């Protein structure tokens, strides 16, 4: 078998570029999440629809991993520009990622860690670097850093300051990215966020997600599809 | 064909009482999650022990219905009481569950709603009525109604108030029904929580769950093995 890239998205509208690139795509539904299987430009591509949320992603890409057993998952999509100079439109690559939602600080683990897990997800190394390279190439603006991840969708100052109070280093927020990384972290599966700006979340977030979703799907199946042709295997 | 009773804890004391009494028993790692299949008192039994967690509890609960194919799930083990009247060792059996920390409202979801769920999960009526039933038939103390999880141990008065102000019903908090719910409701499975008190969660809570997390198991797990031998 050659080399098979994950990729996952939670919403339709973004892995729908992806999707209808594909050739011989099959698609295979596992209770809340489709999984689409198939070629783009000769390469073997495994797409998961997952659904909002950690649990729809843990879900998804549980599945995923049993079912087509990809080599690698990129988590392609929209997020939340936290960091000062991110524009809608804007390509986020994650070096790690932290839940912002979760606190056992009750037992001495660090804010943002459940037990039996690191206080934060690292992303693979040659996926990261891959997408800044691939994403400098394309003239893409391109921002690199820590992703948190929450079951909700921040539309307020007062909840980015709560976040950034915790997690001062936070670039974007989103709502898949460390649950994904958690269950690839628990397959010993390499993973990476390569996500694109749709709003700052702040009190304009939802009038701007419903503005700028397509324009983030758009940069970031344009640099996830630069980053197929390169994996070979 | 026969009946498979499905059974999550998240930690291992919280299933190490099931997982004592099964026989043939086998066991499959899967990522984060440990399964054991074998028997209790002549009953086909998949019991997970899946971690900490939502993410946890997700990858675990999926794991087990595509390995195990169980008929239901009952998810055991402990909880923070927070109506008033519970005490360490009751019995909390869920009417429903709900995310004290999910927020989608900026798009007019209800608080504790994710996209494509249900605002709540509705427990399986039959399996919470034999709760019940087995529970007052040992005159075990028994609450029944709104079981409320998140990523967080709750652990203050002020973190209890903020989840009634948006829960006003909640009985008890944990860290993994909703998710487990959620995985049953996308997989079809009927499922329930029969979980015992261990603190109230607040200011103590996190000295009070290590004197009685155990005695919450025990008592939690005595339901559950009365559940068992009921179950056909
Ligand atoms: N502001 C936001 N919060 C959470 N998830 C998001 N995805 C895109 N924008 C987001
Ligand atoms: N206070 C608490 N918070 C979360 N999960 C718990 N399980 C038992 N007690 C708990
Ligand atoms: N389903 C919502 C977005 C939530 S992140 C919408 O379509 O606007
Ligand atoms: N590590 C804790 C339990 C996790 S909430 C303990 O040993 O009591």
């Amino acid at each position: 078998n050659a080399m098979k890239i994950g990729i996952v998205g939670a919403m339709a509208q973004e892995v729908e570029i992806l999707k209808n690139l594909m050739t011989e795509r099959t698609e295979t539904r596992v209770a809340s999440a489709v999984i689409f299987e198939g070629k783009i430009n000769g390469k073997d591509i495994a797409l998961l629809q997952s659904g909002i949320g950690k649990v729809a992603a843990a879900i998804g890409t549980t599945a995923l991993l049993q079912l087509a057993k990809p080599d690698c998952v990129i988590n392609t999509g929209s997020a939340g520009g936290v960091a000062k100079g991110l524009k809608v439109g804007d390509i986020v690559i994650s070096d790690e990622t932290r839940y912002h939602d979760a606190d056992v600080t009750a037992f001495g683990y660090e804010k943002g860690q459940l037990p039996a897990n690191p206080a934060a997800f690292l992303s693979d190394k040659k996926l990261a670097d891959l997408a800044q390279e691939m994403a400098e190439k394309q003239g893409q603006s391109v921002k690199r850093g820590l992703i948190c991840s929450g079951d909700s969708f921040i539309n307020s100052e007062d909840k980015i300051a709560q976040i950034q109070a915790d997690f001062p280093n936070v670039m974007g927020v989103e709502m898949e990215a460390t649950a994904i990384a958690q269950v690839c972290y628990a397959f010993n599966v390499p993973f990476v966020v390569v996500r694109a700006i749709s709003d700052g979340g702040d009190g304009k977030a939802s009038i701007s997600f419903e503005e700028f979703l397509p324009l983030a799907a758009k940069q970031s199946s344009a640099l996830v599809l630069e980053m197929i042709d390169r994996l070979s295997s």
